[PDB]
């Protein structure tokens, strides 16, 4: 069931326009209408400010006669069978603003000097935390219990919608707003813009810049579909150049060079970081021409109407830069094991630290396969081992735990006529991480430094 | 160098008011002046819309003197060390608005009827995509080269100040507002927002719900710390029962949860499932307080200056229900692999899928340890270990593999002299994913089928 949130703003100023979407208008003078009638939203839902309408009686009925009230000074068709489906919700709001009065189920006049006016004189000033503002917008659209969120940012202070956006964005909102700038007056048509993928696109690189950072792949969006469909009906030869570029970067090699570090295939990562050099060696020069595109944003007004190019998720893929080395791949995966220890990704570090001298030993032997058939191999082992449970004993301790998990022979739990299990050993949270993040890159170096004389 | 960015809209209708924040009270007519003060930042980033500007030569002088005329005209003793020591960048816009005409510095002035006020164009058919406003903007912050951002959200349209912020969330910016809404009069006592808590608090909450659903506590924002220091000094006894109950309920035991899930303590977790079932009950019934305590906000003004608390950080804390179930451990721990199915933790899932089976066993012979002293584990595990190796050569085959990883006798890569390394058994992205997601589950099935009957 769908659901359409609004922001109340004021109703006795603005007047009938022709709001229109994806070629499609609506005869009406309030935004919150035009999006009704095109959406068909099963409930509706009104934010009355705190400071905006003050009835004693009912603040709620009163705005609710605002509306019909300036419905029958213009003589609108309709609006009347719509009022009576609109649920009204009071929303708290903060610093000064022109309050209006309400006498009882309507709002009083105020002759003033010469005109006609409204009870509008020093009416409100209050101090407020916007997280509160925050937590009662939250409050509202948790407990309306609805499966589509619709929002309409059109009217409210710039601190109302800004907090209504990140209220909405935790309910998967489609956001709406009509830029009014002023008044057109009668026969003036308004185009409503859509603000949900502007908030779609910077999730994605808050998002896609963790997966980077916590070397995880569940967390980079896939904006290659977004790149794939790209492509503007009018362009010049200097875009359609870039943006050509930009179409083609492989991004499934981002997505799979975080998979292989996440799953420890430190082999098969470490031999990609050459490609993805190149990759994101593309994509900056590729992404310094599409800034410098749009730092000139007003000679390119092509881009004016295309959404599916969005710089946000191609700046956060060059992030990726941060786990490329140079060098050869024993020098890569050294450097993968600090990028193991930094992201607190612990068994991958430590399996990667204890085989890791393994690859090295076997480089100054003049080389061979991880085999047991290997004789090189056979006695590299050997020596790591050794020297591995002479000295650096808890290294192979923790290694295998976290290997084997809490049901194992390490952990040594027991399981009961009943079906409880009762572990054996205290998972020591802090040993693991204390151990990996400090001690650990040591005790690699000075492992490593003792077999360069082998 | 700290870098404010503000938009700067109209300074025509700007009164000389004071601004109010931390205990600093600086007075200017536009809130980034007062910003400027205070925050004393090393850029100053001014952001020009293109409809409120029209000037044929170089407009970004054109508001340089708008702003100037307005300081001079009611003789302002500042604006000395912010002008001609602050940058100016053209922005886009949307929908109909169009303003302010000017030749080589200041603002065509105009008779009409009555009065002497700046004459407006008045057609503004601008039909753009907001993501192109976003990258422009965008690219402004990005090439700024800035360390600290600092946004002022007070000027500009709901579509702008909706814009900028999504910007200016990928740059880890404090956000201010004046909040203004109707003539408010020279000389008056208006204090400024600060917007950076919620910006923060949804990204905190779309972190927290990416945590539970990927079992990984690195993405859970542990919001103890803003728990502790909650404290109000006016809260009436509801208030105070409540939110004493908030205060202590042990997020650190959901982390916990999450830490042993991820690094595979698989007993430990399901352990301490019980222990959650009863955090997140109690939290439900102190939320579902806390929710109509903010429906009737109105009775509550105690928190409206409070910071600290956060419904969404708590809401969001209440999904991690979904990774609990009842029964014995056993039980417990066959729902926990199907959980290491979904988020997709391959490696945790085939420790698990391989032990769990033993441990059934274990259960139906009385039980014991899970140690190669304990006779009955002894034999359970060699059951396991066989008719695994006869029936599912393949799970036996992936589990080794990825408890090792890429660098090891089980993918048998190979060493050269130089150092370069080449993967031997190569295994694809895709043969994981669709044996652990689709055939895993099947063959556990199977494997708990038969040794039900030993």
């Amino acid at each position: 069931m769908k659901c359409l949130f609004y922001i109340a703003g004021d109703v006795s100023n603005y007047s009938i326009v022709n709001y229109e979407l994806n070629g499609q208008t609506q005869n009406t003078f309030f935004a919150a209408h035009a999006l009704y009638n095109l959406f068909k939203p099963d409930k509706v839902i009104a934010l009355i400010p705190d400071s905006l309408v003050k009835d004693n009686v009912s603040d709620e009925e009163c705005y609710k006669n605002l509306v019909i009230n300036r419905a029958k000074e213009l003589n609108f068709a309709g609006m009347e069978e719509f009022m009576n489906k609109v649920e009204i919700r009071k929303i708290p709001n903060v610093g000064i603003a022109s309050a209006i009065q309400c006498e009882n189920g309507a709002p009083k006049k105020e002759k003033n000097k010469e005109g006609r006016e409204v009870l509008k004189r020093l009416p409100y000033n209050e101090k407020r935390s916007p997280i509160f503002i925050f937590n009662a917008i939250y409050a509202i659209f948790k407990d309306e219990a609805c499966d589509e969120y619709l929002v309409d940012l059109t009217h409210g202070t710039n601190v109302l919608v800004s907090i209504g956006m990140n209220v909405g964005a935790l309910f998967n909102a489609k956001f709406y707003s009509a830029p009014v700038m002023g008044m057109p007056g009668k026969d003036s048509i308004v185009n409503i813009v859509e603000l949900t993928d502007v908030v779609q696109a910077t999730n994605d690189s808050l998002m896609i810049r963790s997966s980077i950072e916590n070397l995880d792949e569940r967390y980079f969006k896939d904006y290659s579909a977004k790149l794939s469909r790209l492509n503007p009906t009018i362009f010049e030869e200097e875009e359609k150049k870039v943006l050509t570029r930009v179409k083609g970067t492989d991004v499934n090699v981002v997505i799979n060079f975080l998979w292989n570090i996440r799953n420890g295939f430190t082999v098969n990562a470490v031999k990609s970081m050459n490609e993805l050099k190149n990759i994101i060696n593309q994509l900056e020069e590729d992404l310094e021409k599409l800034k410098s595109f749009y730092k000139n944003w007003e000679e390119h007004k092509n881009f004016q109407g295309e959404t599916l190019l969005v710089l946000s998720d191609l700046d956060s893929t060059l992030k990726v830069k941060d786990l490329l080395i140079e060098g050869n791949d024993l020098e890569k995966l050294n450097y993968l094991l600090d990028l193991y220890i930094k992201a607190s990704i612990y068994d991958k570090a430590l399996s990667l630290a204890r085989e890791l001298p393994v690859a090295i030993c076997l480089n100054k032997v003049g080389g061979g396969m991880f085999d047991d058939k290997n004789e090189k191999y056979k006695h590299c082992n050997e020596i790591v081992t050794s020297y591995l449970r002479l000295r650096y004993s808890g290294l192979m301790e923790f290694r295998n735990t976290l290997m084997h998990g809490g049901l194992s022979t390490d952990m040594k739990p027991n399981v009961d006529k009943d079906g409880n299990i009762t572990p054996g050993k205290i998972v020591t949270k802090n040993k693991i991480e204390d151990f990996v993040k400090r001690e650990l890159r040591n005790y690699f170096d000075k492992i490593v430094n003792f077999l360069s004389s082998a």
